[PDB]
C-alpha cells in the first residue's frame, strides 16, 4: 500500500486553535466553523471585526478578528458584547489583550444553545465592541498610559438554522433515507402563498437551511409544475438530517416537507424553521 501524509484541513486548524483557549476546555469537539466570515463594520471605518461563528454540540464560539485601522490610538481589552434576542445565554468573553494600529488580534465570545426550547435556533445578536483606548503618536509610537473605557456599535449578528447543520452529499438519497429509517419522521404541509416559481421556492430553501441538495435536486427541469427536493446534512452532534420536499406550482407553491433523523430534534427544527 501507499501511505500519504495528513494535511490538516481549515476544521481541524480551527479546532487545535480553540483547544489551545482555556475557557474552551470541555465544549467538546469542534462541529463545523462557518465557511466565510461575515464583516460586521461598514467598508473604510475605523474597525474591521470579521466574525467566524464555530459550532459545537451545546455551544456555540463567536471568533472576531479585529483590526483597529486607526494609528493615534492603541485599543486594549477589546471584547465584542452580544445581547441575544432569544435564548442563547452568553457565558464567557475571552479579549484581545491589545490591538495596536494594523496589527489585528482575536477576541471570542462563548454562548450556550436554547436548552428549555431547543427548537429556537433563529436569534439576533446585539454586538458592541468594548475596549480600553490609549492615545499614542502616529510617529513617535509614544502611548499615554492613561486610557479609558469606550465602546463601538457594531452591526447585528444573525444566527439561523444553517449554523447548526453541515451539509454532506449523498449520491443515494433513497438509501440514506431508509437507513435513517422513520422512528422520528414527521411532514407538515407549507403553503408558499407569495412565491410563483418552483425556481424560487426551491433556491429559498436551498440557501436558508444551508443543506445539500441532492441529485441535482435544485435544478427545476422545463415543462413541470411538480418537483422534489432532497437535501442532507449532519445536524450538530453527528446525526445526519435528511429533508424531502415535494412542491406543487398551481399559480402559487404548495409543499410537503418531510424530515427524517436517528435523532428527534433536528427533524423538529426543519419543520419549525421552515
Ligand atoms: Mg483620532
Amino acid at each position: 500500500m501507499h501511505h500519504h501524509h495528513h494535511h490538516m484541513t481549515r476544521q481541524e486548524i480551527f479546532q487545535e486553535q480553540l483547544a489551545a483557549v482555556p475557557e474552551f476546555r470541555g465544549l467538546g469537539p469542534l462541529f463545523k466553523s462557518s465557511p466565510e466570515p461575515v464583516a460586521l463594520t461598514e467598508s473604510e471605518t475605523e474597525y474591521v471585526i470579521r466574525c467566524t461563528k464555530h459550532t459545537f454540540t451545546n455551544h456555540m464560539v463567536f471568533q472576531f478578528d479585529c483590526t483597529n485601522t486607526l494609528n493615534d490610538q492603541t485599543l486594549e481589552n477589546v471584547t465584542v458584547q452580544m445581547e441575544p434576542t432569544e435564548a442563547y445565554e452568553v457565558l464567557c468573553y475571552v479579549p484581545a489583550r491589545s490591538l495596536p494600529y494594523n496589527q489585528p488580534g482575536t477576541c471570542y465570545t462563548l454562548v450556550a444553545l436554547p436548552k428549555e426550547d431547543p427548537t429556537a435556533v433563529a436569534c439576533t445578536f446585539s454586538c458592541m465592541m468594548k475596549f480600553t483606548v490609549k492615545d499614542c503618536d502616529p510617529t513617535t509610537g509614544e502611548t499615554d498610559d492613561e486610557g479609558y473605557e469606550d465602546e463601538y456599535v457594531l452591526e447585528d449578528l444573525e444566527v439561523t438554522v444553517a449554523d447548526h447543520i453541515q451539509k454532506v452529499m449523498k449520491l443515494n438519497f433513497e438509501a440514506a433515507w431508509d437507513e435513517v429509517g422513520d422512528e422520528f419522521e414527521k411532514e407538515e404541509t407549507f403553503t408558499l402563498s407569495t412565491i410563483k416559481t418552483l425556481e424560487e421556492a426551491v433556491g429559498n430553501i436551498v440557501k436558508f437551511l444551508g443543506m445539500h441538495p441532492c441529485e441535482r435536486s435544485d435544478k427545476v427541469p422545463d415543462n413541470k409544475n411538480t418537483h422534489t427536493l432532497l437535501l442532507a446534512g449532519v445536524f450538530r452532534g453527528g446525526h445526519d438530517i435528511l429533508v424531502r420536499s415535494r412542491l406543487l406550482l398551481l399559480d402559487t407553491v404548495t409543499m410537503q416537507v418531510t424530515a427524517r433523523s436517528l435523532e428527534e430534534l433536528p427533524v423538529d427544527i426543519i419543520l419549525a424553521s421552515v
